[PDB]
């Protein structure tokens, strides 16, 4: 039904998350961005359980810009090795499918 | 066996609206579930400019069966005129909870 | 290995940390995004119910899921939880080793 995939992605901080979404949406590597600010993230590190702040970024692109988008993403993301998952669409509303190609 | 299970995404503009949908959707036993997260940010270009407005994003459960007339649904009654509408697959999930989503609708 | 992002919620803040905690400690998982402010919306026994909640968005490996969705359920204080599992079609490679490397 469509090539279009969702790409989660989480920033340190609101400045940052809007930045990396400005940014990847002018050079049209995404078609938007929504971005879910107040998270935390739990993980180890050396033996010992990090705690940070974060916020959570859901932006939309294709398959066919998927790792365009991801480097892009990775050269501005302030982190070493930041998240960067694609999740399949298996379905979606025609007028907002094509309003999202549109934009790439 | 149990009905394979998605999880639909929609952005709604604000909390009023955005349980509104949900209540209704869950009303016509469309959607099994649905979470929202208020206070998240849409950012997206229009008309050549950055456009930035504060939304609730909506995490819909519902089924492969029901996805296509979960969208319509939400579609006609939603605010603008081409919301996001977009549905995500559940490759895996718990045995008990996946039967509760499907006997659900 | 193939990864994926598993989606559960948690009816209040302090029980979302220690469901991450010990999941994570358990390394069933390698990391997981806590989300507080949610509502949940559903019928039960026909009537609708409003329950506040902590978005939990974990990740883990294919090999992993099944053990890591009994771990949430084993701890968590409801008796059916959400607990769904999402794949992952790609990903950028140093992430994706590092994921598999912490578990």
């Amino acid at each position: 039904n469509t090539a279009v995939v969702v790409v989660l992605c989480t920033a340190p901080d609101e400045a940052t998350a809007q930045d990396l979404a400005a940014k990847v949406l002018a050079e049209k590597l995404a078609a938007c961005a929504t971005l879910i600010p107040g998270a935390t993230s739990l993980y180890y590190w050396e033996g010992k359980l990090e705690q940070e702040y974060v916020v959570q970024m859901i932006l939309k692109t294709t398959v066919s810009h998927q790792q365009a988008l991801l480097e892009c993403l990775k050269s501005h993301h302030p982190y070493q090795t930041p998240e960067l998952l694609v999740l399949p669409v298996t379905h979606g509303d025609t007028d907002y499918l094509s309003w999202l190609n549109a934009s790439l």
